[PDB]
RNA sequence: AUUGAAAGUUCAAAGCUUAGAUACCCUGGAGGGAAACCAGACUUAACAC
């Protein structure tokens, strides 16, 4: 009981983590594997925008912020790229 | 009324004897127990005001 209380409080403040992403190629183009795949690494930003991880993601916790973006293939992800090194300097709200 | 008439190719007799479907011969070669999956969801009740 004493274990189960205890760990409990193992809540830290910012976790850091880097999240990479591999791609299996042999996996062909078979009908529209580009544009599923540039909509998916949309969704991850989204994801990475709105969402957190663990649990009560909802009320704030475990909330997620980029710190640093680097691609390894333009011609899928240079449109992410960019578009997450938009959000490594908010100066206010509105922007 | 004929170079005729008459005359059982018959009798006895084991397809037997000896003889190994045996000799050589790898159920082996190839083949990912993997593929997918949020330890997560949410506060409510009571009375006081």
């Amino acid at each position: 009981l004493i274990t189960n209380y205890l760990e409990y409080f193992n809540i830290k403040q910012e976790v850091t983590f880097t999240l990479n992403i591999y791609l299996d190629k042999s996996r062909e183009h078979k009908q529209n594997f580009e544009d599923k795949l540039k909509f998916a690494l949309y969704s991850l930003l989204v994801f990475i925008l709105l969402g957190g991880i663990g649990r009560k993601t909802s009320r704030g916790f475990g909330s997620l912020s980029i710190i640093d973006v680097k691609c390894y293939d333009n011609s899928i992800c240079k449109k992410i790229e960019d578009l997450a090194k938009n959000f490594l300097k908010i100066s206010s709200g509105n922007e």
